[PDB]
């Protein structure tokens, strides 16, 4: 009983992204990894705790850096933009 899947990364429903944000949007600052947020926001969404993680991190570290240097009161951890974002064609 074999199941079909495949491999490749996908962004998160619109109405995951908007809670996901609004807590980061919140909590900017502390927004540094930590078990407590990680565990908070599994609960109130459907993801696993795998998802929130993966894309907490790579979600804080393309949407802190745009609000660190649009407001510019503690600019650091990787000031990365929305990870390269680069291609457009």
């Amino acid at each position: 009983m074999g199941h079909h899947h495949h491999h490749h990364s996908h962004m998160l429903p619109k109405e995951s992204v908007q809670i996901l944000r609004d807590w980061l949007y919140e909590h900017r600052y502390n927004a540094y990894p930590s078990e407590q947020e990680k565990a908070l926001l599994s609960q109130q969404t459907h993801l696993s705790t795998l998802q929130v993680c993966n894309w907490f991190i790579n979600a804080r570290r393309r949407l802190l850096p745009d609000m660190l240097r649009k407001d510019g009161k503690d600019p650091n951890q990787f000031t990365i933009s929305r990870r390269g974002a680069k291609i457009s064609e």
